[PDB]
């Protein structure tokens, strides 16, 4: 597969190799804040990242992933809409060429400068590969980024990006604390959806925080210096690696808050 974000291989093309692209529970979606309903039954959300073990950061040609040790329950997401225990495997971002675009989800059609995805898999399936074949296999915690003040807990990530400029480059990335990426509030929206990149599998419980985090223009400018290409190839800046909103179809977006 040669999918990506260009005119020729971007989201509009994905359906030809991955027909579920046109499925019934695709992500991202627009979150209409006036249609989403408070659900008083949602249990409280539990983000337990005290024992998180980061390992490595990888430019995969599409984004950069901060990978964790997910061989035990070290950093887990529980509660909210979720039954059972979901293990953090990695986080990454999607971002734009300009501060007015970059997020995958939108809020009343507003696009943020970027969106953070903390990916977790349901430990009842044993491994990530099995979990992505299940409707309840993953939980993604999505956090919007707006441009304003710097986010101090992001700066270790932006500082290593020079070392992973091109596709296939990785760097050791131990002792990174992903708590430093969260906003104050854990108020959220939730809905059933999909992976936002091929293979586009309909395996995700989406949990999208209401409160964006602020990052500085300088921080996001450094995301934009990354490259989709490999070393020694013609430079194609890694920007606008987001999929646009997809049809909601027969789904409800629930709010955790009034
Ligand atoms: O949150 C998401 N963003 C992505 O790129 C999708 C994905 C695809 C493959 C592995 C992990 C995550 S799901
Ligand atoms: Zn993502």
């Amino acid at each position: 597969h040669h999918w990506g974000y260009g005119k020729h291989n971007g989201p509009e093309h994905w359906h030809k190799d991955f027909p579920i692209a046109k499925g019934e529970r695709q992500s991202p979606v627009d979150i209409d804040t006036h249609t989403a309903k408070y659900d008083p039954s949602l249990k409280p959300l539990s983000v337990s990242y005290d024992q998180a073990t980061s390992l490595r950061i990888l430019n995969n040609g599409h984004a950069f992933n901060v990978e964790f040790d997910d061989s035990q329950d070290k950093a887990v997401l529980k509660g909210g809409p979720l039954d059972g225990t979901y293990r953090l495997i990695q986080f990454h971002f999607h971002w734009g060429s300009l501060d007015g675009q970059g997020s995958e989800h939108t809020v009343d059609k507003k696009k943020y400068a970027a969106e953070l995805h903390l990916v977790h898999w349901n430990t009842k399936y044993g491994d990530f590969g099995k979990a992505v074949q299940q409707p309840d296999g993953l939980a993604v915690l999505g956090i919007f980024l707006k441009v304003g003040s710097a986010k101090p807990g992001l700066q270790k990530v932006v500082d290593v990006l020079d070392s992973i400029k091109t596709k296939g480059k990785s760097a050791d990335f131990t002792n990174f604390d992903p708590r430093g990426l969260l906003p104050e509030s854990l108020d959220y929206w939730t809905y059933p959806g999909s992976l936002t990149t091929p293979p586009l599998l309909e395996c995700v419980t989406w949990i999208v925080l209401k409160e964006p985090i602020s990052v500085s223009s300088e921080q996001v400018l450094k995301f934009r210096k990354l490259n989709f290409n490999g070393e020694g190839e013609p430079e194609e800046l890694m920007v606008d690696n987001w999929r646009p909103a997809q049809p909601l179809k027969n789904r409800q977006i629930k709010a955790s808050f009034k």
